[PDB]
């Protein structure tokens, strides 16, 4: 019933960033997150990269629309494009 959201108004990239499973990456230059899933999601097309936040400040809880990618706390399993992730805290520059 409840578990059945939709992933519209969002599309992934084409190229998958060189991000391994179990590393710390900064999502949108906000905070570092542990990558658990990498590839194409189910809620939305395009390339996606699952990342787990250290604290409850993500978006999903591992399950999006019934599909369970990785297992982790709630409000932590945030999903975003691989390119969006980075190996360092950015902000003033995106190059």
């Amino acid at each position: 019933g409840s578990s059945g959201s939709s992933g519209a108004a969002e599309v992934g990239d084409d190229f998958l960033g060189d991000f391994v499973v179990g590393e710390r990456v900064w999502v949108n230059g906000v905070k570092p997150g542990v990558v658990q899933y990498l590839g194409e999601t189910q809620f939305a097309p395009g390339q996606w990269a699952g990342v787990v936040l250290d604290d409850p400040v993500g978006k999903n809880d591992g399950a999006v629309g019934g599909v369970r990618y990785f297992e982790c706390p709630a409000l932590q399993g945030i999903f975003t494009r691989p390119s969006k992730l980075t190996r360092q805290p950015s902000g003033p520059s995106s190059g």
